[PDB]
DNA sequence: CGCGGACGAAGCCACCATGTGGGCTGTCGCCAGGC
């Protein structure tokens, strides 16, 4: 069966502090635990780091950041934990395992139920798939014209490395077009329309270090008091298309990934 | 009646400042004498 890890697989560039020749690609889990020992991990699409640097911030951050400024001046104590890690200068790999370990086995993408930021499901009430055509950015799309980055004709096209599939993944996450894409009926309900992406047509900062794992600290907002939250990746069950999608006053809901 | 073409359905986000230049041409006086 076919399966790909975001933990072990590598896809993720990564430099080193030293040398700066040959960028080795690591998977998730490997850049995780090697931080402090590489300067920066890159990937090429500015959307799929944009998104990617959320994610990130999210797990590494995550057990970083607590999840939990309760009284203390919390603002303060953040800060205070902040600079204690921020003053170790990296984080032990048992923690890391531990929050793998919690969801070790939900996060390879191909997965027949719980795919990574996927909906398995989808394919069942979709006649028509989109086509990776139509996934992948710099590549045209059913009404696009061939002009530009290789000639596809959507008639036999070249499937992407999985590590490139990755990245598209979660740039069309990030930004993504909006109207008509391919409907998918649920229980009687059909709607080409989609509405764009959060972060669409803007400009993400993120601040950078010496060191990877300097950054990862940095990376984090503050989160203020309020729900637990978790991410896509960190929810229980599936949302299902109809009703509200639910406000989330942690972080998660802060790194715009609740949904 | 069937096929092809055209149109439609959204999601849509705003008291005061200016300086540079240089590259192309031709002419007699004629005859005679001496070296």
């Amino acid at each position: 069966p076919p399966s790909f890890d975001v933990t072990i697989a590598p896809w993720l560039i990564a430099r080193s502090r030293d040398v700066l020749a040959a960028p080795e690609m690591l998977g998730l889990r490997d850049v995780l635990i090697r931080s402090h020992e590489l300067s920066d991990v890159e990937i090429p699409l500015p959307p799929g780091a944009a998104v990617l640097w959320r994610i990130l911030a999210l797990i590494t951050a995550r057990i970083t950041g607590l999840d939990q400024p309760p009284n203390k001046n919390p603002k303060r104590k953040w800060q205070a934990r902040r600079s204690q890690i921020l003053s170790k200068g990296r984080l032990d790999p048992e923690a890391v395992d531990a929050y793998f370990a919690d969801y070790s086995e939900r996060f390879d993408l191909f997965h027949p139920e719980r795919p990574w930021l996927q909906d398995p499901r989808l394919r069942e009430e979709c006649p028509k798939t989109s086509g990776v055509n139509k996934l992948a950015w710099g590549r045209t799309a059913g009404e696009n014209q061939v002009w530009l980055g290789g000639h596809h004709h959507d008639l036999d096209p070249h499937p992407l490395d999985s590590a490139e599939a990755v990245w598209h993944l979660l740039a069309t996450l990030g930004y993504g077009p909006s109207g008509m894409c391919t409907a998918r009926v649920v229980r009687g309900r059909s709607e080409r329309n989609v509405t764009a992406g959060p972060l669409r047509g803007t400009v993400s900062y993120h601040p950078l270090g010496r060191t990877l794992f300097e950054s990862l600290i940095l990376n984090i907002p503050y989160p203020g008091t309020g729900a637990a939250d978790l991410a896509f990746w960190e929810q229980p069950e599936l949302n299902d298309p109809l009703g509200l999608p639910e406000e989330s006053a942690g972080l998660a809901g802060i790194l715009r990934l609740d949904h």
